[PDB]
């Protein structure tokens, strides 16, 4: 009794973030998350700009980001509009309640006045959704669980990842989904976004792995790819994110079925 | 046969980061680090000009910092080598090794240019000690991991923790000791440091909990304990600083016995 993306995007438990994102996948016909991981803000607008008809979503790291300002961000904020995608800050909170709220909101980022969605690890406990919901909740924004990684020797497993879904649905005001490598979760009011994605098979030398996006879309049951050199890497950017998109957006339709 | 602090900064395997700063924690009579969480660099500045006689160590979330500049690191270095104190940015790195090198050396805030030490996760897997490496090893610092956290619910127990020793022990030209409630690794060349305490008992409304200086330094046998708004919220911040200090230094001594 699987839902397409647009339905999804209407149920009842479905968080107002959610369902935007949900609804411009369908409308726009991917399920491509671009990491859009560069270190100059000419090249993260220009990323934007050429491939956000192709995207839902831009990931980005602001902290490595050589010449970060506010201003770079109303800039992107005007792409995400114009194009229709969400922007992802990938912080991965992971700091105590207290702490965290400080830096979701303050500091020379001011995390949340431009992120429609961060993520955070449940390694502290609750305490970590708790802190950033304080300031997420009245702006409006919503966060992920990173419920599994990519990596090798990742910790995130077993009784871990069990944790954090608990910790999501306790939280569902707030928590929008998942960062996973599978589905983590049978409730579909929830998404899973899944990086260490390639076209072909391998890793990198610091412990990323990859699988393709058939296998984490099709086999899996994850809602999104995250491709950061896949794409970034390749000479045409533009024709790399429509390959991903293509893929990723078949294996859902293949999945869904009749 | 425990050894003191003096000795401990002489041992065979000992990194020098953890040399030095065991030999001013010694010299000085301290083993507290204080948390600097405060969100304006000239408080930032004057907390550290009047307790750097105190501590042995400086914690900052830089990302926190309203008016972070590199200079106004430039001035914490300064105090650093007057009053003598290693400077520790708790960014809790928590990502794939790729980028967290990227986040350590690079983007606006450079940390790796000025901070001694920094900390890990450990959930990724040891790609995240490794990408750390790659800029820290060049540049002399040393780093800790996140063996215990003290807020409710935290997930950082039983095989996690045992996980967190290994990969320090795997990597120790880098790795020098912990963050962590209590001793958990018996090689005496590593540091264990315990945030989560204040002299009353208690908690905060997102998941902090307090343990005493006299249990987390003299029956849980940790070496420095991290104190932010025990002292930070208190009118006094020196004579905190100095009750704090003396606190720990006592419990220190009193388990190290004849
Ligand atoms: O792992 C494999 O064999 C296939 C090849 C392309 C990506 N997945
Ligand atoms: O494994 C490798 O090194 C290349 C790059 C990623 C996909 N295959
Ligand atoms: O046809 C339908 O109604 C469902 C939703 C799209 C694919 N199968
Ligand atoms: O927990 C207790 O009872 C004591 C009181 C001061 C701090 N520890
Ligand atoms: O538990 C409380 O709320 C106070 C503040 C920290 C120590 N006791
Ligand atoms: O007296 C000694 O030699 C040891 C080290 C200081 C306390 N006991």
């Amino acid at each position: 009794m699987e839902l397409s993306f647009g339905a999804r995007a209407e149920l009842p438990r479905i968080h107002p973030v959610a369902s935007k994102l949900l609804r411009l996948m369908q409308k726009k016909e991917t399920n491509l998350c671009l990491s859009a991981d560069v270190s100059l803000a000419r090249e993260l607008l220009q990323l934007a700009d050429a491939l956000g008809p192709s995207i839902c979503m831009l990931k980005t790291h602001v902290d490595i980001l050589n010449d970060f300002t506010l201003d770079v961000m109303k800039e992107l904020i005007t792409l995400a509009k114009c194009h229709e995608f969400l922007i992802f800050e990938d912080r991965k909170f992971a700091d105590i309640g207290n702490t965290v709220k400080k830096q979701y909101e303050g500091g020379i980022f001011k995390i949340a006045s431009w992120a429609d969605l961060v993520n955070a690890h449940v390694v502290p406990g609750s305490g970590v959704v708790k802190g950033l919901q304080e300031v997420g909740l009245p702006l409006h924004r919503g966060c992920l669980l990173i419920a599994e990684m990519s990596s090798t020797g990742s910790l995130a497993t077993g009784d871990y990842t069990r944790a954090a879904v608990r910790m999501a649905e306790e939280h569902s005001e707030f928590v929008v989904g998942f960062i996973s490598g599978s589905r983590v979760s049978m409730k579909p009011e929830f998404l899973h976004l899944t990086p260490g994605v390639q076209l072909e098979a391998g890793g990198d030398n610091l412990g990323q792995q990859y699988n393709s996006p058939q296998e984490v879309i099709g086999k899996r049951g994850s809602d999104i790819i995250i491709v950061g050199r896949g794409i970034i890497s390749a000479a045409d950017r533009l024709e790399a994110a429509e390959m991903y998109r293509k893929a990723a957006w078949e294996a859902y339709l293949s999945r869904l079925g009749v």
